[PDB]
């Protein structure tokens, strides 16, 4: 099983993507990153134990993010 | 069963080069404790054999090697080709 801060870090992630992503539809993300929509819409709501490292890094690239910085508020939470 | 793509398997194995080249010298051992995970994951990290590496994982490894993320994602391309 999951545990407990492993699902935590999930929705911190999820939570990060989601703002990140602000009012830019989530058909335009997928497509620029190669990914589906409902694969984007877990993400987004925290529902994947242990989204890929590919799929974050896509995800990162069109919203313009470092991964750097995802990593650490996943692990630690957002400020402050 | 799923099969990966040409363009999946190439940037699995390249980020396992990467992550090789990044250890160096440094023990598989070490790496694989620090990073909290088993040295047979690492050597399957290493060499291409993870059908889909996690993100948290591949993450540990990079911070135990002092390596930035956006460093080892430059190397590959995701989307549209053009």
């Amino acid at each position: 099983p999951l545990t407990a801060e492993e699902l935590e870090r999930g929705q911190r992630l999820g939570e990060l993507l989601r703002s990140a992503r602000g009012d830019m539809s989530m058909v335009t993300v997928a497509f620029d990153a190669g990914i589906s929509v409902e694969t984007l819409r877990k993400i987004e709501t925290g529902r994947i134990a242990t989204p890929a490292f590919f799929t974050i890094a896509a995800v990162a690239r069109v919203l313009d993010l470092s991964l750097d910085d995802v990593a650490a508020v996943v692990t630690f939470g957002p400020v402050s």
